[PDB]
């Protein structure tokens, strides 16, 4: 039931769910969820709501694919923008990125707090202390803007964002991440528009594995 049920990845984990893979949780207003959980990476008990790995599914997409979800729990998905305000609305929790290149290199970045707000703020973002990684800080910059889409543009730029650089993101003027870009496979010629973490690699290269996934701090 919604009452004794677990309300994300970390309860689950708590209950001695040791591996990896998609379970039932509750959401606040008790709406059931299929969300995975990575039990693995650093402690476990992580919702993972980005995942990018081989560029099967197609991430340029307008407003209402970004609010619903969409991508394969076998492979690459967004877990929808209504589904992460849900889970990280109550309490408080840290955001974990992880990425590999195709070197087979292992990064990462972490920050104390995360959370999206509701359509009616555009999703947007309110993020904590950046607390380090490997990968560095490439999302500070993007703290307080609105989530934007090709289709729906709420950037701090007069141009489209979305449109310039191919993804959909908490785009300013315009970023300086940009992991719903395009799966360009390594080093590429054109500026900015694949799966980016500049502080790590630039923004002429796009990585090979984009995860990511939050925990209550
Ligand atoms: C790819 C991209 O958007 N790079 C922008 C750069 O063009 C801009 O001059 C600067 C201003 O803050 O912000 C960077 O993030
Ligand atoms: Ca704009």
């Amino acid at each position: 039931s919604c009452a004794t049920g677990p309300r994300n990845c970390k309860d689950l984990l708590d209950r001695g769910h040791f591996l990896s893979g998609w379970h039932t949780i509750y959401l606040p207003d008790c709406r059931p969820l299929t969300v995975l959980c990575d039990m693995d990476t650093d402690g476990g008990g992580w919702t993972v709501f980005q995942r990018r790995m081989d560029g099967s599914v197609d991430f340029y997409r307008d407003w209402a694919a970004y609010k619903q979800g969409f991508g394969s729990q076998l492979g690459e998905f967004w877990l929808g923008n209504d589904n992460i305000h849900a889970l990280t609305a109550q309490g408080s929790s840290e955001l974990r990125t992880d990425l590999v290149d195709f070197e087979g290199n292992h990064q990462f970045a972490k920050y104390k707090s995360f959370k999206v707000a509701d359509e009616a703020e555009k999703y947007k973002l309110v993020l904590g202390a950046f607390v380090g990684g490997s990968a560095g800080n490439s999302l500070t910059g993007h703290n307080n803007n609105f989530f934007s889409t090709k289709d729906q543009d709420n950037d701090v730029s007069s141009s489209n964002c979305a449109e310039k650089f191919q993804g959909a993101w908490w785009y300013a003027d315009c970023h300086a991440s940009n992991l719903n870009g395009l799966y360009l496979m390594g080093p590429h010629e054109s500026y900015a528009n694949g799966i980016n973490w500049s502080a790590a690699k630039g923004y002429k290269y796009s990585y090979k594995v984009s995860e990511m996934k939050v925990r209550p701090a």
